[PDB]
């Protein structure tokens, strides 16, 4: 009985293990997105649990709605009216420091609050960060896609903060939650690169090869210095360079970036436009070309 309330209208995002497409509540004349979930290829319970324990979280894609009629699952959530975050500011020309410190406080507080309560997201890259509408504020910004995201548990299924210890998780459980962890970070340094710059840190196009984006990304190194980022503050550089740390071990927590004082200090940040390459549709297919090259073994 998911469509005796609601009205089914076009895709918004299809792929081989779901489906999402916009509906309309029928009651309400409201519109939301519906995530539709083959049951018999992927088991959504995970992330269907994630949503409703964590998505009154201001800036967490909010729930609004589940329906299973033995075969699909059906998850409608608020529909992302304001389109990708990193695209709509690789699209403002006149976007400054001060502003990209405040984007990423508000993504950054609610990955440590995530981890905190045990969840990694596995899988945040830019385009699973929206804007809810366009009001352009820090506040719309929308964590989306938990459908790779994992909570914390113990062997005997208990849920798990990282707070507590005192329950048996298998060693190999909590060493790949530290990594999976730390990877979350990792990729809001690839956010945040890419937005001081106009470009991304191990990729230059759709067309770069999955093994020179790897060999980049293991060099553990990258430009900090030259045109892009002769005028950019060193404590981004600094931030930036701690949050694509090469080791997890050294690379910063979500806790650790919001006691930097890029983040911090926020009113002690330029206020004038960055000094950015211009070529947001690049920069898409070079994002894409990455996370396929770190995915390939998935
Ligand atoms: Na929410």
């Amino acid at each position: 009985q998911f469509t005796d309330g609601y009205e089914v209208k076009e895709d918004i995002g299809v792929g081989s293990y779901s489906v999402c497409k916009r509906c309309i509540h029928k009651a309400t004349n409201m519109e939301f997105a519906v995530k539709i979930i083959d049951k018999s290829k992927r088991d959504p319970t995970e992330e269907i649990e994630i949503l409703l324990r964590y998505g009154q979280h201001p800036n967490i894609i909010t729930l609004k709605d589940v329906y299973d009629d033995g075969k699909y699952v059906y998850v409608v959530t608020e529909l992302m009216k304001g389109g990708e975050l990193l695209d709509k500011i690789l699209r403002q020309k006149f976007f400054s420091e001060r502003e990209a410190s405040a984007v990423l406080f508000t993504i950054t507080k609610t990955v440590e609050y995530l981890h905190a309560q045990g969840v990694v997201h596995r899988d945040l890259k830019p385009s699973n960060i929206l804007y809810v509408d366009e009001s352009g504020n820090p506040e719309s910004i929308r964590i989306c896609d938990f459908g790779f995201a994992k909570q914390l548990r113990a062997e005997n299924g208990l849920l798990m903060t990282p707070c507590y210890t005192a329950n048996f998780v298998a060693p190999e459980v909590l060493e790949r939650q530290g990594y999976d962890a730390a990877c979350d970070i990792w990729s809001l340094g690839v956010l945040l690169y890419t937005m001081l710059t106009g470009y991304t840190p191990f990729a230059n196009g759709p067309d770069d090869t999955p093994e020179e984006i790897l060999a980049r990304i293991g060099s553990g190194k990258f430009s900090l210095s030259g045109g892009y980022w002769n005028s950019v503050s060193d404590t981004a550089k600094d931030l930036v360079s701690k949050m694509l740390h090469v080791d997890p071990h050294q690379r910063l927590t979500a806790a650790l970036v919001l006691r930097h004082p890029w983040i911090v200090h926020w009113d002690q940040l330029p206020q004038y436009q960055l000094n950015r390459q211009d070529a947001p549709h690049l920069v898409k297919g070079a994002m894409a070309a990455t996370y396929s090259a770190l995915n390939r073994n998935q």
